[PDB]
This record gives structure tokens, sequence and C-alpha cells, in this order.
């Protein structure tokens, strides 16, 4: 009915989107540089506070992993207990949101003009050099292509 | 393996996220004011031209409706032909991304404060007020709770 039902207040600005896992919880990142996960009723599971502000949207894969980059230029993979998997230390800000393929490969842009292709264990696959920022956040097609924009005026499409 | 397909120039950064429609049609925004539609081969299929920036990521509908936020204030829904179906105006920017509802609701957020719920027709259905704009892209939960962060630093749970 567009009624309030609860508002969670973190430390700073919330312009991470939410990311709805398998059980309910909401996962979203916020300007104070923590990764929230709150649970369905508005109170805190956990929190994982990076090195800067997170910006990026999280993922989360099949197996309950939460994706989510942060100005620290790392892309953070988090276990469901809020305990870290591994992190991947790009070159710039990493304000793109993580998308997962077919394979479980992990795409992502970052300020260095790189797209990241990571791989589950988290792995270096291959990274792509645009020729500006890559703020957009990739998307991948049926036949696994991926497509994501750049500050260099291109829209990319890149194979698997 | 990381190769390039082709890239799409665009007249200005691309900061918007690729949309992939049904049909294999690939929707972003660009920094020029114009949210593009092009074949998987990358030729052009249509642009359509807005009155500012379109940073917001496009979402497609059911029946194929593409809907984006531009600069100009708009939240715009365009026929999968390039044609406009209509174009909500609010307050401000409209760089949130839209979310589709289970019944076809249509929300996205907007630099004037306001959390937006339209209806497929293209009228309000109801604006929820935060502290600050909003700019995180909404998520719609299991029993269609809309989720939202904001620049007042909270995190939102509203109900459909």
């Amino acid at each position: 009915n567009g009624k309030l039902k609860w508002k969670f207040e973190t430390g700073g600005s919330v312009h991470s989107s939410p990311a709805i896992g398998q059980d309910g919880t909401i996962y979203v990142g916020s300007n104070d540089h923590y990764l929230y996960a709150i649970n369905p009723n508005g109170k805190l599971k956990w929190k994982f506070e990076t090195g800067g502000s997170v910006h990026s949207s999280p993922a989360i894969g099949q197996d309950g992993t939460i994706y989510v980059g942060s100005n620290d230029h790392y892309l953070y993979a988090i276990n469901p207990n809020g305990k870290l998997k591994w992190k991947f230390e790009t070159g710039g800000s990493v304000h793109s949101s993580p998308a997962i393929g077919q394979d479980g490969t992990i795409y992502v842009g970052s300020n260095d003009h790189y797209l990241y292709a990571i791989n589950p264990n988290g792995k270096l696959k291959w990274k792509f050099e645009t020729g500006g920022s890559v703020h957009s956040s990739p998307a991948i097609g049926q036949d696994g292509t991926i497509y994501v924009g750049s500050n260099d005026h291109y829209l990319y499409a890149i194979n698997p």
C-alpha cells in the first residue's frame, strides 16, 4: 500500500542497490564502507567492513556467496555467515556491480579502465582494457557474451 | 576468452548498465542523452533521445516495454520499436534503475527524495518520501516488499 515497513540506519548514504538472497536476506552497501546483511524483519544479520565506500551492488552466487565491489579497489567475495572468502584487488575503485556467468565466472568493471573476469576461487581469468573507467555493470547474454559500458563512450561486447 | 566481438560508439560516457531483451536486443543508456537498442551483431536497431544523460539502467517488462530514467527528471516507457509509450515526470533526475513488480508496477527512485510506484498505464500509484535523493535501484522481495536505499543513510523496506 506504500506504507513503511521498516528503515535500517547505516553510517552513510546508501547508493548501492539491494540484493535479495535465497533465504530472504537483504544485502546492500553503504557510504560508510560496510556491506550490510539485514533480516526480512529489519534486524541486522551482520555487516562486513571494507576499506572504502561500497557503492557497487551485491551479486549472489548459486552457492550463496555474496560478491560486491568497494571504493578500496577490491572485489569482495563473502560467505553468507559474514566471513570473507576472498578479495581481488583491481587498479581502481570498483563501483561496477558484479555479474555471474553460467560457469560461475564473476565479471565486474573497475575505475582502472578494465573489465575483470575472475574465477570463483579468486584467480584472474582475463581482464579486458577499455579506454575509460568501467562503472557500468556487465550483462551476460544467453550465448555467454558479456556486455558492459565504459567511460570511453563505447558499449562493449566481449567473448567469454 | 576475453576477445572483442564489437564496440558500439555512443556520443558520451556509458555508465548505464546494459539490459538484454527476450530476442537478444541489448538496451543501454549513454551520457549523450540517448537510450540505445542494439542488435547482437553490433548494428543499431534504434535510439531514443531524452532531455538529459541516461545513467539509469533499463528494465524490460513482460510485454517488451523498456523502462529507464533520465537526467531530465523523467521515467521513460518505450515500445520495443523505439516509440514513446509514456513518460512520467519526477521532481529531480532519475538515476535509479527501475524495478518491475509482479503485477506490472514500475518502481524507481529519483533525486527529489521520493521512491515512485507507477502503474503500467503511466499513472502514479504512490510515492514514498525519504530524507534524501534515491539513487539506489529498488529490489522486490518474495512477499512484494520493495527495498531501496536513500541518501539519508537509510535502507527502506516499503509494502507493495
